């Protein structure tokens, strides 16, 4: 029970890459998680009411297996396209700042989850609409690829945990 | 024991050491706990050889801020930028020919591989490194210099909080 969150939830290489320059995610998909555990996606989602993401994220989602989510979905892109009948969601373009008070009213009073990219996330940092950031690395450097959060921002550590192959930790916003 | 090779290093929250301005800013006025998890007076005393680059050893010696008893080799093509203050020896070149002359002088301690993200690299490539230690800022950069530049795996070992930072080691797989 809080006032509703918006959290950058996201896996990264050690290094600060999510995505690779071949534009996959091989390099997470045969990792030990335990999703029951410290930071892992089953307590996670629980809390959550609301899906927010890029187009490429998106597209990502639709083309790689069947990820189910019961939580309703907002994609940031200039395609309505690009929507998959597997996946409907509502699209959006334009400032995040305007389409925040959607989401946290399309949420049930749970929490707002930016999925990716960093680009989005890095969006809704400069509005100061982020109250919490969790990554999980997984064991390998990556060398370049989409950044995890391009800008420069500040934040308070809150702390880490090992969960399975990854090392995850909470960032909250300064007060 | 066996002669380690390690890499330990502060770095932001996304993988950057020293930021567009060619500085440490960021990182000065940060809490940390020196004899805490993966802190630095524990790591110390485990070292007997240190290794870094001419950029790492130019900011030592200009900031001349920091002191070690170690030996130190400096990786560099200029050789004039030795300080008396700082003693080491020069080596240029690959650096998988100059590692069996640190573990002969590390005196059964281990290697420090201070940085930069590019000399830390080439030691990886030579598969020489056999643990990365990474402190990690509570903040962004967005660029600046990369905390490891190219493609590699390792095993976790453990992360653990100390002070503002998250501090984790890694492996390599063996
Ligand atoms: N680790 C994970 O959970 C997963 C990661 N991947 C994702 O693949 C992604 C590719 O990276 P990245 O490029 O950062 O991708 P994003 O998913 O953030 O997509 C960015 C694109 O979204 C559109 N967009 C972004 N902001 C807006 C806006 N405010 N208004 C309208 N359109 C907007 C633009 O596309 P356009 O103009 O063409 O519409 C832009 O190129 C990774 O970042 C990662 O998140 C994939 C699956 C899972
Ligand atoms: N650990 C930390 O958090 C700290 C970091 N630093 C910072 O780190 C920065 C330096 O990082 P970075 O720029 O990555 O540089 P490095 O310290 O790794 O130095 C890179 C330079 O060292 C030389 N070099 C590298 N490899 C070799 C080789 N095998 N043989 C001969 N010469 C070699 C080259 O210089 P050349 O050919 O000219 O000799 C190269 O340009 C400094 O700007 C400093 O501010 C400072 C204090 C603490
Ligand atoms: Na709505």
């Amino acid at each position: 029970s809080h006032m509703v969150k918006t959290v950058y939830y996201t896996a990264s290489s050690l290094d600060g890459y999510i995505v690779d320059e071949n534009q996959s995610l091989d390099w997470l998909t045969s990792r030990d998680i335990t999703p029951d555990g410290p930071f892992g996606y089953e307590q996670f989602i629980e809390t959550i009411g609301v899906l927010v993401m890029g187009a490429s994220t998106y597209e990502w989602v639709v083309e790689h297996g069947d990820w189910s989510y019961d939580q309703p979905a907002w994609v940031l892109t200039h395609r309505p396209e690009i929507a998959a009948e597997s996946h409907p969601m509502q699209v959006f373009s334009g400032d995040v700042a305007e389409l925040h008070p959607e989401l946290v009213a399309a949420a049930g009073g749970k929490d707002v989850w930016v999925v990716g990219g960093g680009d989005v996330a890095a969006q809704f940092v400069a509005a100061d609409l982020i109250d919490e950031i969790i990554v999980s690395y997984a064991p390998c450097t990556l060398g370049v690829g989409s950044r995890v959060l391009p800008m420069r921002s500040e934040w308070v550590l809150d702390d880490c945990a090992r969960n399975g192959d990854f090392v995850c930790a909470r960032w909250k916003r300064p007060v």
